[PDB]
Formats: C-alpha cells, sequence, structure tokens
C-alpha cells in the first residue's frame, strides 16, 4: 500500500454533511462508504440518502443510533439505496418511503476489518476506498479540533460512540494519521475533517469497528 | 392470543445452560429461539450450538458481546448452524470451525418486534414460539431472584445489557408476567428461570430489542 492516499483527490468523497441532533452518524458513515464505491465502479460521484437508511434500516434505531454493517445488509436485501435528491435528509425519523425509481446504488454485502488492526485498515483503505469506522468522539479536545494530527491519551478505544469515514491516511510533519470525514457540518474541525493519529495504539478505537460495502 | 402460553409445556425449550464468564448471552438467546422453531417445524427438540455463533458470527464480538439479529443473519447466510454435540460450548473464543456435516437447523431471515410494544411481543410469542429478548439484568434484585413476579422500579429500559429468551407469558396470583429462560445455569433464579412483570410499562426493557428467526 502507498505511504499515503487521499480519496478526496480522486473525487470519491462528497461534500461534508451536517447530521443535526439526530443520532444518525451511522447512516452518514455508511452512505459515505457507499458513495466512494459508487464512484469507483461507475465514475460518478453522487450524494446517497442517509434518511433512506434512518427510516428503513429496521435493524437499527433511526435517530436513536445504529450500526454500519446493519445499514449495508439493508441495502443488499432491499436491492438498493436512493440518492439524496430522491429521499432528502430531515434529521428526524419518518416511515420508510424508499422508492426504487430513485435507486442510485446497490450493495452485494460487506466486509469488516480485523478488530484493532490499523495495518489491515490501512490496506483496506488503499485497496478499496473510503472505509466506515467508529471512534470515541466524546472528548472536548475532539470537538474543538481545528488543525494538526489529533491525539488525546484520554480517548477510550473501548468507548466507541461516533461513526465517521476514513477517506485516506498519510503523514503530516512526521505524524502519521487517518484522514477522517465527519458529519458535523463544514464549519466543524478543518472544513468538516480531522486528521487522527495513526499507529498510535489504535487511538480512539479507530480500527475497532471498521467495515466497507461490497459493490 | 391465549391469556397464557408456556412453550416448556409443549417441549419447545431445551435444558437451561450456563454461559460462564464469556459475554455470550446473545448466542444463547439466539440458539434458544432457533431451537424453538426447530421443534415446531421438525417435531424434534435438540440443543443447538452457541459456540458456533460465538466463533463464527463475525458481525458480533464473541465473548465481548453481540446481537441476536446478527446471529440470525449469520445462520441464514451460512446456510445452517451446528448442533451442540457437533460444536461444543467452551466459553471462550476460538477460530470458526463450523462443519456442515453437523448442521441441525437453518434460518430464512428474522423479524423484530415493534420497539417497546409488549402487546406485539405477546402476539409474537403466541403465534411464533420462544422469542429472543434483551433486558437490563444489572440489578442486585434481579441476580438474587428466586420466586414470584419480578419487578424493580430501578430497572432501566434504556440500559439493555443481557439477552434472554421469552418462552411464554401468563399470570401468577394476579400478576401478569413473561416466562424468561436465562443462561446462568439451573441453580440461578427458579431452576434457571425468572417470571418478569408484563404490561408494567415495559419493565427492564423487555420489549425493546426482541426478535425471532424465520424457518
Ligand atoms: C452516532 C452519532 O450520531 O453521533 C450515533 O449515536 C450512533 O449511531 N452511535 C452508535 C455507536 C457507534 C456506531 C459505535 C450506537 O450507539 N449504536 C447502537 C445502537 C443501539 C443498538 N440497537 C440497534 N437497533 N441496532
Ligand atoms: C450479554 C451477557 O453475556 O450477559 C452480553 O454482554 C451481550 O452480548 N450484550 C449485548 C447487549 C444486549 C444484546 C442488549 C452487547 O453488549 N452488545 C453489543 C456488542 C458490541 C457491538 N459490536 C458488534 N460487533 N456487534
Ligand atoms: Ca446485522
Amino acid at each position: 500500500a502507498p505511504d499515503s492516499v487521499d480519496y478526496r483527490k480522486k473525487g470519491y468523497v462528497t461534500p461534508v454533511k451536517n447530521q443535526g441532533q439526530c443520532g444518525s452518524c451511522w447512516a452518514f458513515s455508511s452512505v459515505g462508504a457507499l458513495e466512494g464505491q459508487l464512484k469507483k465502479k461507475t465514475g460518478k460521484l453522487l450524494n446517497l440518502s442517509p434518511q433512506n437508511l434512518v427510516d428503513c434500516v429496521s435493524e437499527n434505531d433511526g435517530c436513536g443510533g445504529g450500526y454500519m454493517t446493519n445499514a449495508f445488509q439493508y441495502v443488499q436485501k432491499n436491492r438498493g439505496i436512493d440518492s439524496e435528491d430522491a429521499y432528502p435528509y430531515v434529521g428526524q425519523e419518518e416511515s420508510c418511503m424508499y422508492n426504487p425509481t430513485g435507486k442510485a446504488a446497490k450493495c452485494r454485502g460487506y466486509r469488516e476489518i480485523p478488530e484493532g488492526n490499523e495495518k489491515a485498515l490501512k490496506r483496506a483503505v488503499a485497496r478499496v476506498g473510503p472505509v466506515s469506522v467508529a471512534i470515541d468522539a466524546s472528548l472536548t479536545s475532539f470537538q474543538f479540533y481545528s488543525k494538526g494530527v489529533y491525539y488525546d491519551e484520554s480517548c477510550n478505544s473501548d468507548n466507541l460512540n461516533h461513526a465517521v469515514l476514513a477517506v485516506g491516511y498519510g503523514i503530516q510533519k512526521g505524524n502519521k494519521h487517518w484522514i477522517i470525514k465527519n458529519s458535523w457540518g463544514e464549519n466543524w474541525g478543518n472544513k468538516g475533517y480531522i486528521l487522527m493519529a495513526r499507529n498510535k495504539n489504535n487511538a480512539c478505537g479507530i480500527a475497532n469497528l471498521a467495515s466497507f460495502p461490497k459493490m
């Protein structure tokens, strides 16, 4: 795998979204991974619908939380997921209104990265594209991040509470990192992104719950 | 639905097991629901293997915890689950050693009970058979239960931490309850069972994470 890769430079990443108060991080993380694979397989970059997931992934709990693997399993069983334009995000749970006419992507399954293995996560990001991951984003330092490579020894790798998207990895001034796309709007962090310490003992649990959809 | 049903009286429930220190409650709960459906569809009552689930349901975390829906999805995708005799429980994680020769049951999917709806749970238990459920089993009062219908206002329906099996429901001396099969051995509770308050505002979260396998 290359020493660094940034899928934003390949046009695999859509604009940063804002999930609002709804606990739908899992939906944005899942949509992000699917958007990356969609670009890789079709050549087109499109916004997919997290609301479609929020309202229809019955295995999850809508704004009450959920898992990315569950989301991928839904898309596979449902035979598709709508584009954002065909099923707009409103930040609240509603009845499932999936319309196949607005289908913009399909999923043939998913794969998980070996728990805690950052080397495997690196290889998966290099070979596949953006990967859905989960971290502990409860620290004040995380929420007020603005630049540099984030590391706080207080992060608890066993307290995963927020799903995000690893769109790449690299090194900044000698500090290896993961390029993370968040869903808290373009004004949070560095234009919606945060560089998180890589190879620093699985900081914040970055490699504890990673997965990607098959397409 | 009848005013009461006890599947143990129909021979749909296997002996009470002991999960040990391993956090495999989800595996025993899932196996319990599958054993019930297996009896209903074949007429034979057999012990299914929670170890098969612990070692092979990659979507879960073995002794670190997991979900029943994930377990059912595995059995469906794997095209089967081994009997206990063909894949013995040891209470620790090992590599997946599933052997189709020992297949004792199949799964065609799963269904979830509407969140928090005890009426729906009652109807599901009556029409389907034993149903996998999750509760807050952290209270000292729960752990030292011995008889009667269990109710502790301190139970938190939002703090689900232990999966069990609803093998029936009824009423004891005017107190409506759920007949719950635990996995803490035959010496815990009442021969491994506990009667939990039913229709008392979803006590302990009994109807918050219920599901059953399709067969
Ligand atoms: C994340 C966010 O919006 O900031 C959101 O709370 C979320 O989905 N959190 C997840 C945790 C990460 C994926 C680690 C969560 O809490 N998941 C558990 C959901 C409850 C389990 N039950 C069901 N139905 N799956
Ligand atoms: C229950 C027990 O053994 O007493 C055991 O801890 C367990 O599986 N608990 C579940 C909770 C109930 C089903 C509500 C649990 O903690 N599940 C979450 C597992 C972590 C999520 N990640 C994966 N890989 N599914
Ligand atoms: Ca699942």
